[PDB]
């Protein structure tokens, strides 16, 4: 049991397995507000003295890797990441030609809520990403 | 054949009697067993069946993605068949728990969304995450 911070919530979202390591660097990262891999390998060793640092830029990389995490470099010649920016849309996928079709639906976003609501919870986020064929 | 015996069949995995009747008991359970309800069970059709194969089973069928191994709000690990279609999720923010779900409803919406922008639907992935009120 633990929280689920905004960069965790990310991985959720891509489906990415929640290891307790990968866990601890979510809620550092979540937690900083443009550390670079030092930074957020001495965090991560404060909860988990055991995580190594390879451990920590393999981490970031890989959210860096799924557009989890951007990756800049602001003059001082180091790393550092910020969360990735996220669409406010859902999308429709064509699975044959991987393109991308935005929608919108309050409708969808409505009946979300109720679900949340009708399980004795107040809806904070949430993604859909369906799939399809042409007709 | 039960349900669970069928996925062992696809994943081409060794099936003997033992094996079987574990599948058979998971299959036909109304609840969602935990491991003890599984080997209570397992061994009242057959007391052969030990405590040891009981595990090893379901840890095979884990491993296999058979079976799904899933905390339903009791901190009790349940087994559950892994579904024909992906259940969505609902994460309690709080604690990291995942209500599976299943909206007929929302489901309904899908195909519409989908038709409307010349797409037959072919599967999703929906996410919600809550905090209790």
């Amino acid at each position: 049991g633990h929280m689920v911070s905004r960069i965790e919530q990310r991985c959720i979202d891509k489906g990415m397995k929640m290891t307790d390591q990968r866990r601890v660097i979510a809620q550092v990262l979540s937690d900083s507000a443009h550390p670079d891999v030092e930074e957020v390998y001495r965090r991560a060793t404060a909860k988990d003295p055991r995580i190594s640092i390879a451990t920590v830029y393999r981490t970031v990389r890989l959210f860096e890797e799924e557009s989890i995490l951007e990756r800049h470099d602001f003059g001082d010649g180091r790393a550092r990441y910020e969360e990735a920016p996220s669409e406010h849309h859902d999308h429709l996928i064509d699975v044959n030609s991987a393109r991308v079709i935005e929608f919108t639906s309050p409708e969808i976003e409505a009946l979300q809520r109720e679900i949340a609501r009708k399980h004795g919870f107040r809806l904070v986020g949430h993604r859909l990403e369906l799939y399809g064929v042409p007709l």
